[PDB]
């Protein structure tokens, strides 16, 4: 049977780097390290210099999700802003993935703005989440906010005014109350979060989704047992750091002992995160323009593009 | 809320309006012989309809190439010709297969001359012996009534460049598909895939939907709809002019169709209808149309006089 992605290893991949030339110094890549995240020098030029290139040629080539569309009607003024998104488990590394693509492309070719966006801001306030018996599901794809989501992001690409996004909090476990931030139109936006790649036919009926917004969409991936224990482990140094905040959501944690931590880590995993997993993420695995696959040391050992 | 529902919608002036500058490549006579049975198809069906979205369909398929060339320029390496695969799908009597006709015309020799094959999903049918077996037919049209592994092995292999892919082939005055019937089908530029099932997916019951089926292969989907009460009457209609034509061949499966009586042929029909067509329509055709690229839907005349566009 035919199959809609081309694989890659890392030294297939790497050798489409060509001559991108670097434009990030390793103290600069080190300062975009996630927690429990390693970040190379050499994993930006064999990974994220290629994956430059591919995106660079995209964009230049006004090659847009919404570009046929333009033109049977009316493509109007365009200077319309390039959409990328970032999915992938929770615990994956997305949003280290984010953070250096936004480098990256911000002085690649030539400077462009470059916005990054994480959906986790459009989740639903602690408040909603507990009057619809959804807390035990954030993160869920119906635990976010996406009118809200979905017509931001026709505001920022259309151009309108004064866009405003919600800002999240992982020290109050929510969303900033009053934490609003305004959003300039940029050249490129990064959007990453767990529900970027949700689509009504994966599960429903119409509605619109962000996703239909978007013009290439990039799925970080790794397997179940690594995403457990990379969960757990990141899980233990939150107690290091995040958790001893006495202001912590999760303060409690603090407190635990080694053990009980991965405990409650595991638990933590299996019956949230993991379900969301296995429900909601892995189905829109194969529906990304990329795919990175991580291995045990969170490096990208392959690459599949969608032809 | 405009700003989201999945469908843009246009009457006939607003799409008829987006043909711009498309000229026509069919006169009245080539149209006239594409129309269906109790099917018409008018010249300013074909312009007002078919034109625009020879235009549309037209500038998914070079920006689809265009995007092939990119990547190749990426990769450095040369030799794509992914042929662009168009499904059309919609209820029994609904007029599916005029529109595939005309579309395979117009899309032959509109900007430029491509080969594009039109195939129909009821040469994949599985015979009436194996129908029998499994008591299915009295669901012939079901889903379940289709050999898809196959279907998908075909699309799967033409869209791959496959060697020598052949097709089954359906006969409707045996109903049934013809034993040692298959026909090689060459690699074309286009391929239309018109039968009841091409849209048919993993959301379609939701039990190992780790499944895979032929519209995954699709790139564009055009679902043909009209309102239960019309499909009604057009297949009895249908069903009559039957009775003058197909009906009349001693060798036809319905022949017995043929000495029917005006008013036990409009029985017989209804009861066909309400027994089966309507089931499949409403339990696995309906479900399918808010998944479409583009819905064209007909009035009482035959005619397009809505136009909804997936955004
Ligand atoms: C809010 C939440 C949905 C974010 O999910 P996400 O979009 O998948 O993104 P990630 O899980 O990749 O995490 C993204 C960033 O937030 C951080 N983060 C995630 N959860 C965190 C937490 N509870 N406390 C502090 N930081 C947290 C990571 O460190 C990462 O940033 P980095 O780049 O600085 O490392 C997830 O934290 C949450 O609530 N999940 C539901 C169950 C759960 O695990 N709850 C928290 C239990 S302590
Ligand atoms: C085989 C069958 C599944 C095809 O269904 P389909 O894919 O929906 O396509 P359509 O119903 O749109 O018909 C497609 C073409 O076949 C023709 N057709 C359909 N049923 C026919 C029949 N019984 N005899 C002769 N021609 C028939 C139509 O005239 C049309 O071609 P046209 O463009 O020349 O008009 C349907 O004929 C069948 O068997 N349905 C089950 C119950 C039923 O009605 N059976 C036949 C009762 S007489």
């Amino acid at each position: 049977l035919m199959t809609p992605y081309l694989q890659f290893d890392r030294n297939q991949w790497a050798a489409l780097r060509d001559s991108v030339p670097m434009t990030l110094s390793e103290d600069e890549i080190a300062r975009l390290k996630g927690i429990n995240e390693d970040l190379s020098l050499e994993e930006v030029a064999e990974i994220y210099l290629p994956l430059s290139r591919l995106l660079n040629f995209y964009i230049s080539s006004n090659l847009r999700r919404q570009a046929v569309l333009e033109q049977f009607l009316g493509t109007n003024g365009q200077r319309i802003p390039y959409i990328i998104s970032i999915a992938g488990s929770v615990a994956v590394g997305k949003s280290t993935t984010a953070r250096v693509l936004q480098a990256l492309l911000s002085r690649w070719p030539e400077h462009r703005r470059v916005e990054l966006i994480t959906t986790d801001g459009f989740l639903h306030p602690n408040q909603v989440l507990k009057e619809r018996g959804l807390m035990k599901k954030k993160g869920f794809p119906e635990s976010y906010d996406m009118h809200r989501l979905v017509k931001f992001v026709s505001d920022l690409k259309s151009g309108v005014p004064n866009v405003t996004a919600p800002v999240y909090s992982h020290l109050i476990y929510d969303v900033i109350p009053d934490g609003d931030k305004t959003v300039v139109q940029p050249d490129i936006l990064i959007l990453e979060g767990l529900n970027v790649l949700q689509s009504g036919m994966d599960y429903d009926p119409h509605h619109v989704f962000v996703s239909d917004f978007v013009d290439f969409s990039i799925y970080v991936d790794a397997p179940e047992d690594l995403l457990q224990t990379w969960y757990i482990n990141r899980f233990l140094k939150f107690r290091e750091g995040a958790f001893t905040d006495p202001d912590s959501y999760f303060h409690n944690y603090a407190k635990l002992t080694k053990e009980e931590a991965i405990k409650t880590a595991m638990t933590l995993w299996k019956e949230i995160n993991w379900l969301n997993l296995k429900q909601n993420i892995l189905p829109t695995r194969e529906r990304a323009s990329l795919i990175l696959t991580k291995s045990a040391n969170h490096a990208v050992e392959e690459v599949r593009l969608r032809k």
